[PDB]
């Protein structure tokens, strides 16, 4: 039925059956604590849209809980709220929080919501300890995010200091067609989206077509904790941070575009931990690369095998491209010192990056910048295997022999790479095709009823005065008296 007060709402949400439609009419919905027990089911949905996307509006101390399985929310805009500081942790649950399986949030709006911090959208643990699986986050727009944690948490397991074999049950979740654009936070702040919590946990996610314009809030552009979930087709235009594989073993990426169009800020870039990667037709071309992780495309973490800081080893590199990166294409010991410092204290073995297989990659640069390709303070001979990579622009500043014929340059073909379980992606089709496709456009994202992309950092690199005000006061409140 047709709702136009927050009563009304809640009492129509209580009796909706599977296959229900619930329309918000024109308005405001101040302080709206919308909880979705019910469930639908597999084919009848229960739908809970605006009746016209772009006229609702869910403000003030708010809060939504997609409680029940088979929900779809779409077409609500999340903006003016006052959530109490005092009543909300990152690492809970976000402005939205997803606890049932099945659910659907899309075509919706986050932009600049308060000052409480939280992820905007979660899937969260409810308290007897089961965990959401098959959700999907489609179309939905992030922007101006001015509070600590990441936009999305997915979770599988509650928050430990932990270290036990058992890791949280595979999710299943997509989060494809969004828009993230969001400010630089300080410290260890919380990024674009964090899947899982240590390299026990699988993940078996689907990240796909999305859009991180000026993803800035922190380091990761996401943090990717969880075993086996693939990022495929993303666009990551002019982000300060890396997309990492932060924990978890066997993650793949295919086909996203790491670019950086001007002199601003350095961009990136990924940040590999772990080993059994498939890393494959993605294009990097950065204007300006991160100085604090060391200035490349492509970071290959050293250190422990298996632990907190996974050494990189164990993975294929195939089919990218790097063009014109202003830093080494790829660099084979970044942070090695703290590295050093972390296994000394624990009492581990410090190794460097091994058993890489780099086929069929391009390296070239035709404009002046300084760096060689390659940076391997460690070098061994033969302890990478390079075939059929094309070289040329720059020195590779390490000693392996490298075809500079660019002519001749071709994508390997590949068919022994195992496809996820879950996911309906060819992974050997999609390596062997090569780089397809190009870089993402906000109209190719964008929620269907909304024309004018929201925010005030995607095309600036300022947030507007208002904004910038409550994010000072957001970051004075967070820090030492
Ligand atoms: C993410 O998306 C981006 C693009 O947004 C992709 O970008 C590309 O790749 C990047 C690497 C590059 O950077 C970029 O430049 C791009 O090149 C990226 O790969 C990722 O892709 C995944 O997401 C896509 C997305 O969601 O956009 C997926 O594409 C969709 O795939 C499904 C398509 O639907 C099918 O075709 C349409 C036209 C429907 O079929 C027609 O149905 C008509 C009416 O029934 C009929 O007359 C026609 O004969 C049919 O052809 C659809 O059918 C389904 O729906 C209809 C109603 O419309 C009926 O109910 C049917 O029963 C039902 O089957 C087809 O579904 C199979 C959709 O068009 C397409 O957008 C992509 O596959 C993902 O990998
Ligand atoms: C709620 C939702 O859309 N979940 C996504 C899931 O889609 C469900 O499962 C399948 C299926 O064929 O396995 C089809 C329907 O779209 C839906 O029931 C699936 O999303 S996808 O279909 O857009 O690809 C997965 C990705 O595999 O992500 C969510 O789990
Ligand atoms: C709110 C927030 O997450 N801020 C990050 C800092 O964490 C807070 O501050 C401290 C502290 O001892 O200084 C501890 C608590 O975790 C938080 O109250 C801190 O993050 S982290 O180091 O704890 O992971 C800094 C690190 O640079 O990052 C801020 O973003
Ligand atoms: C100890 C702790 O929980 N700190 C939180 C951070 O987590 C550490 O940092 C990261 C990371 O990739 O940033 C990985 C380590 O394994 C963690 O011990 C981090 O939280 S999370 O969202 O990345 O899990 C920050 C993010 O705001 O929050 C700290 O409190
Ligand atoms: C406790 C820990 O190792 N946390 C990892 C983060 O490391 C801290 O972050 C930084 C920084 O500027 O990024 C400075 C502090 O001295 C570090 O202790 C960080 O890891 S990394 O930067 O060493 O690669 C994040 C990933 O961005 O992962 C945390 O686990
Ligand atoms: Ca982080």
């Amino acid at each position: 039925q047709v709702v136009a007060s927050n009563e009304t709402l809640y009492q129509v949400v209580k009796e909706v059956k599977p296959g229900g439609l619930v329309q918000i009419a024109d308005g405001t919905y101040k302080d709206v604590q919308l909880i979705v027990s019910n469930s639908g089911k597999s084919g009848l949905p229960i739908t809970i849209k605006a009746l016209n996307p772009g006229k609702v509006f869910f403000t003030g101390d708010a809060k939504v809980e997609l409680r029940g399985e088979h929900l779809i929310l779409e077409g609500i805009w999340f903006k003016d709220g006052n959530r109490a500081i005092q009543a909300w942790k990152s690492h809970g649950p976000g402005l939205v929080a997803i606890y049932g399986s099945y659910n659907r949030i899309t075509a919706c709006v986050f932009d600049c919501f308060d000052e409480a911090n939280s992820a905007y959208i979660t899937t969260s643990l409810t308290e007897d300890g089961k965990v959401p699986q098959h959700c999907r986050i489609d179309h939905c727009s992030f922007t101006d995010k001015i509070t600590f944690d990441q936009v999305i948490n997915l979770n599988n397991t509650a928050r430990a200091i932990k270290d036990g074999s058992v890791g949280g049950p595979a999710m299943y979740h997509r989060v494809d067609h969004c828009f993230f654009s969001n400010p630089q936070k300080p410290g260890n702040a919380g990024g674009g989206i964090r899947i899982g919590y240590y390299r026990n946990d699988i993940g078996r996610c689907l990240v796909d077509s999305n859009l991180f314009m000026r993803q800035d809030s922190e380091a990761e552009i996401i943090t990717s904790k969880s075993q086996e979930n693939v990022y495929y087709g993303n666009t990551y235009l002019n982000c300060q941070g890396t997309m990492n594989f932060r924990h978890g073993d066997h993650q793949v990426a295919i086909n996203n575009f790491y670019i950086g169009n001007d002199q601003r800020f350095g961009y990136g870039g990924m940040f590999v931990w772990g080993s059994r990667h498939v890393i494959a037709c993605n294009y990097f071309e950065l204007s300006e690369t991160i100085k604090s992780r060391g200035n490349a495309a492509l970071y290959l973490n050293p250190g422990a095998m298996a632990s907190e800081h996974a050494l990189a080893f164990d993975m294929l590199i195939a089919n990218n491209a790097f063009i014109n990166v202003n830093g080494y294409a790829i660099h084979f010991n970044p942070l090695d010192e703290r590295r050093k410092e972390y296994c000394a204290a624990n009492r581990l073995k410090f190794e460097t990056p091994h058993q890489l297989m780099l086929k069929g990659n391009l390296f070239f640069k035709d404009k002046p910048y300084v760096y060689p390709f390659f940076k391997d303070d460690y070098f061994i001979a033969g302890k990478n295997s390079w075939t059929g990579n094309v070289a040329l622009g720059v020195e590779k500043g390490i000693p392996v022999n490298i075809s500079a014929n660019r002519s001749a340059y071709k994508p390997v073909k590949i068919k022994d790479i195992q496809p996820i379980e879950g996911i309906a992606l060819d992974l050997n089709a999609l390596i062997s095709k090569g780089i397809t496709g190009k870089p993402l456009s906000w109209d190719e994202v964008r929620p269907y009823w909304l024309k004018e992309m929201p925010g005030t950092y995607a095309l600036t690199a300022r947030l507007s005065a208002d904004r910038a005000a409550k994010f000072k006061a957001v970051i004075k409140r967070n820090k030492e008296h």
